[PDB]
């Protein structure tokens, strides 16, 4: 009669909580989790909910806790990202591989990663990439993704994928904010508008300048960066980034599955009403946490961004 | 965007509260309301609680409190509604045998004209028995007394109509209500059951004297195994005796079991306000609930915390003044 | 630095409160007194309570707490003015009649030789009607009847004379206390004002029955649309029972409003405790008040929250006693 | 490794609560208990209160709660024990002259048989005396008067055991506890003392009329300053008046003095648990307190906050009911 | 009846809150605001109370949040420093420049800025100062302006000031510390007295030492500051600007006014007895933040420094 | 009839407090206080609890706060190692010199720490060791201790060591836990494991590589640390360290002193029992806190470890 939130580790499973928080998002580098009810910590462990992968990884640290009225047990984690996050990139010469290639060989000392997968079009052949001593082995794939406008994550399954949005698939809920009708969903809504990365005219340094129309004040910026091809390419797809950070629409809503029953998951298009505001619009899905709380029960987190402007060369 | 509650005097619409709670209950004799705004001498002032242009309470203002610190202030407003002079001023001395429940009702309401209607709620009109009333009897208390002689209640209406009556069990459910922690459809907010057995008696055993203790009726529930005896005085034959003790059988078994739901909005999803006298169909399939009760009262509530919601006060159905519609 | 604030018990001064509570009050019989200190059997004790060197209460200590846990001690007292005995004790069947006001309050006061003077608050100290008390009337009760037939009160001073009286509206205001978000030069921290129409009749029937219900005065307010009658017996002649419904519609219409200010401190400018029986100017330009009040009640307080305050319930000026002196 | 605790209905065993209060006291009828579980009817059924397999209480769940919000379930039992039924119900018209005080007991419990058996906590079996008691009188109402006029009092036991008896003082102290903010072996965790002076009289002078006010017995305490004069009405000679004016100067003697002290578990040292009628020696060399007490009331506690604690209301040695066992 | 409170965005003005911040300080470089109650941000805007400039800024962020129960609009920002501190500085060569036209030519490209003023006596040509890469424009102003013995900021109307204080003018409101006395205004006092960087010796390096000679214990230090001349000048600084952080005195009053209607502004002097402290002194006010709480509804935080250490240079 | 906590500064002594904390540990160089109720600031003071000394230091700040109903003043600071956690190292050639002597010459500048001396069985002859500018004299000290398997640390009476544990010394308390028993002394228990420094091979660099045969997990690591004996010796104490990182376990118990009356102190063994988790064993006292709070009275926070591995050569 309520979730079925399913954790595995060591072949034990786990179905009982006073609360957690379960966030994955496309741009902090490993998902993570954090539960409440033997030592776990450094095991594998996946989390399930009512029949569908959530996360893979590996418990972090454990905490035990009690005082003469209460116990509690908590673990939390990170996703297989955690590996790439902590570890020092080797040296590479990433110059004439394939992008999928070049992922598939930085992950290789991890099996835990049992596939490599592009979420784009094509594979394109990458250019010099240097990595620096100290580097981990993130922050390398990042860089060579970020090359040929993408993006790496975990997906639920253990998958890392270099890739980018689908803004093709349809919009997969609606959501709508209404004081009076009872079939809307959200709880809580805050919207977030931030200007510190708008600029009125940008100088990538071989040099490529953007100059924003509308922008009345002076901020200039200027940005370091081998074919000229290379650098707009790359440039806009910092123009893009900064252009997303500039509005966050968060909604909180009661539960952990869309009105047909799929479990929220970054990547999804999601259509919001909210006639009140004066919104109705498409937005795309950046973060999620599921969450409990005691005094809130089940929610889930929805950090949502304007639509189509993330990886727009992963699938044109 | 949401609801237009204002509180109406003197034609002027008061607006824009940060808090209130807007009670109805058959059983609770004067209906109430508090109001609170947090950002004119209205005390003794008629007026009328409206939500969406449509009257929920007629009163009178019977408080107000202005407060003031650096950083606050709070005006707030409270009232009864018209059943407030009934409760507070006394009865005359009527006697209502065998007038109509109707006529004894339109007597004793007659001093507060501001009481503009007053209606029965129930199939018949009964001429009424002997009802030997206490000099300081209120008139509510009065009213009760005689209503309640013939099986039925006294209540106020939203428009100030005074009611004499009882439940209507044919009126269809108007809504169906239900729980669920993952279905997304269900949209109770809080459920809250409670049950009592201080009023669940093993025998009991009623008495009464005839008009020429020579009356007598007991009741047992084969059910009941402790031992728990109750004798009640009722004040003229064995028929009268036996309606009167079961409608005494028939409270204390209300008073056994209470359901409130916790709803948010004031409005079913087909645009009807919440007031008792409605039946709701429950579902809660954790609990294994599917049934229908009877909303006896109903709250009307904003927070800042909990913005608007309803308390519905749910109890048995078919158990209350049952012969007001056979 | 700030205030020297005492218990007094044996000589010996008790002092370094963290909290306290003291309320003097025309109205309730009996003042009292709350002290804690949270870093000896003073129980049943005589004692003074003392601002820098002027005692505010004289009175018993009732009842005292000594509460300890890992972290804290904490030790409290509790009490009364000498008017717990009248109101704990049992009046005699003194006959008053005519006896002189003052006389028959020293009567009374007399078997608590613990006070130790009886004074008239008066203009005139008239020679009593009949009184008739019933056997379990407490001295207070007694001596409130007594007080209010000739439109009197009793209280208890500072000092512990007992004082049958009232107020008079001759003595200057001792204060001005102003209101203002801007005006730094406003003192008042705090400005609560209530109104209430419980009280409020539309006509009013007084009855009494003559020496030798013939005695029928009845009041009305053309400004009441709302129908709400009364009718009280007070227990001989027209002009006695127009005095006495007089004072019961003057008790009613205090009823009708309060004004509670809180003020940082314990004392006027001028350096006078707040004390019941003064008169207080008020200007509130944003509510547009600008008025004298009556202090009828007055709670000195100590909070770590708040610090040093005190709490003025101030009433509509001219209104109690008004014929103590014409 | 805590405790196991339950509440046993139809020998199923509820187990596993988040927090309660399980309440016996001499003076008070009905102990009660109160249990809540936070992650079926079972109003109005019999039970038991155990703790390790030892039942501390028998009686009847009177009501039940069940409350759901997104995030919370919570059920709740509460219910008193068997004297319950003594309190609600009504005492017959039995004379109880001089039927041993175990005989009429038994009597009055008979309707009960829930109640299995009545014992006598007492060292001699009295004939009773006349005791005139009126038709509303409660069973335990009439059973107080009945064992208070021979200097006894009626409670229940655990197992549901109706006892009229009073203190064994020949019984050593059951445990030793002790204050101390540096000794580690000291385990009290809150200790709180109240002393109060209300019914602490100068003189009182106690009134009887004989068999055929002629009876007389005034007391006085020459440490009195204060005049506090009362006089009591006793309902057949100067020793029966004397008899039960001492027990009523006993009675108010320990309204005067309470020992709160708080301890973590619910057992002594000794595997005891905690329960009126034990004595308990307290030492607290900070308040120079260092003296056995008597324990009249006690609560088994446990709250996520505390954990499991017991409270122990505690007063002065050798005071209670000092015939039962001279 | 209240402080009007009115601030202005795009020919808007609005003038009803549920609380606010308004902070101004002489050595945080950009003062800043925070207002609860359309998108605002990036917009310019200006804050007034009763009929004086406050600030003068743009504002950075906005944010739109709502619950059932409760909607809230917040705007914050900072005045017109913002752009000088987010802002890379250019290579500029300003030996032989007068330090107001240094001041100028650094804050040229922000036509926002339609005053550069100085606050001193004198307006002294200046040394190389070097500018390193990545350096802001508000680094860069500063030692600038500290290489001469003052200091920037902005003014209310928006006038870049580089200047220092003028001890001269006479305390301009008194305020004391009374349980008694309701005359007095102070509601809250905290004082604070540090020793983190009070030095028994001090060496600058073209050397010269300074010496403390109450100072028992052994705590020295060196610093690396063209002239001798410029030495002392700049050490002397340090010290007082050491001085300054060891001790502040924090007074919060009720209102936004002095007992005479001037708004509470940094570079004011204030005499404070707390005859209970045994405190009779003048002080220096050097940041004053506006407040509005539901709580504590409208007061001042006045941020008290020592008088007469602060740039002693700029009015002898 | 309670805690005798008699604070010195400048020969007035103070016994009476709302609050305090007193925090010892072996691994953050400076200890320090924090006392709740004339500038105290700056002088050195010290820290008796029942006749026993508990800590010398310096008073590095005051607060005095007030408001209508209350008033504060507080005072904290650090032990004697604030001077030399503040302080630059000099350019010193410890190569041949003792540690003990290499101790005594760094501490040299401070008469106020009057004694030196090691806390292990012999001195070793140190190697070259560097320092770098900037580094301040407690990250020197630290260097050179670990560099022979030692750490330093404050003692309560102000003397300096370098050293490490002795665990010969018979555990000095034996504490547990019981729902039921009341003899049991703790209030509160906190387990912490951590995995972030377990790694499953760590290559040192003369090169040593370390494996870790239960690790399944793939974590390698690569450490920087004259001759071979010297890599192996501090390789070993990093593995160390980390498996001490690994494990705490925090137990809160009331009063400020063991059942035999000595005052909790880092470097006692203790023996814990909590028959309810399944705990028997001794731990090492590493950290302390003697605190007082209105909430819950006198208390001491016990931070444990793993008994045995801390310092292993100090006293083998
Ligand atoms: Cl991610
Ligand atoms: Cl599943
Ligand atoms: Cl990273
Ligand atoms: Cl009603
Ligand atoms: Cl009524
Ligand atoms: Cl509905
Ligand atoms: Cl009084
Ligand atoms: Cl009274
Ligand atoms: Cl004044
Ligand atoms: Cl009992
Ligand atoms: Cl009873
Ligand atoms: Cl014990
Ligand atoms: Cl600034
Ligand atoms: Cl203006
Ligand atoms: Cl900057
Ligand atoms: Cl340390
Ligand atoms: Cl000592
Ligand atoms: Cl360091």
């Amino acid at each position: 009669y309520g979730y079925a939130v399913s954790v595995r580790v060591g072949g034990k499973e786990h179905r009982h909580w006073e609360r957690y928080d379960i966030d994955s998002d496309f741009l902090i580098p490993a998902d993570s989790f954090d539960f409440v009810i033997p030592d776990l910590s450094g095991e594998s462990c996946e989390v399930v909910i009512d029949g569908q992968i959530v996360m893979t990884g590996i418990i972090g640290s454990q905490r035990h806790g009690k005082s003469k009225g209460s116990r509690e047990l908590s673990l939390s984690g990170r996703d297989l990202a955690g590996f790439l996050v902590d570890c020092s990139a080797p040296q590479l010469n990433v110059k004439g591989m394939t992008v999928l290639d070049a992922a598939k060989k930085l992950a290789a000392p991890w099996p835990q990663i049992k596939a490599v997968v592009l979420k784009a079009e094509n594979n394109p052949a990458l250019g010099k990439i240097d990595i620096e001593p100290g580097e981990t082995v993130w922050q390398a794939l990042t860089h060579i993704a970020n090359s040929v406008g993408l993006h790496p994550w975990l997906e639920p399954d253990g998958t890392l994928v270099v890739g980018g949005a689908d803004y093709s698939s349809p919009p997969v809920a609606t959501l709508c904010w209404s004081r009076t009708d009872s079939r809307c969903n959200i709880e809580r809504m805050d919207i977030e508008w931030d200007t510190d990365n708008r600029f009125s005219e940008v100088t990538f340094l071989l040099k490529w300048v953007y100059k924003d129309p509308t922008m009345t004040l002076h901020r200039p910026k200027t940005v370091v960066v081998d074919n000229l091809a290379a650098l707009q390419k790359q440039a806009k797809k910092q123009l893009a980034d900064w252009r997303l950070e500039g509005f966050t629409l968060t909604i909180t809503v009661g539960g952990h599955k869309t009105r047909d029953g799929v479990l929220w998951q970054p990547g999804l298009r999601v259509h919001v009403i909210d006639d009140e505001h004066g919104i109705d619009a498409v937005f795309f899905l950046m973060g999620r946490r599921f969450m409990l709380s005691r005094m809130d029960g089940t929610q889930t987190e929805l950090r949502l961004k304007e639509d189509g402007i993330w990886t727009p060369d992963a699938y044109p």
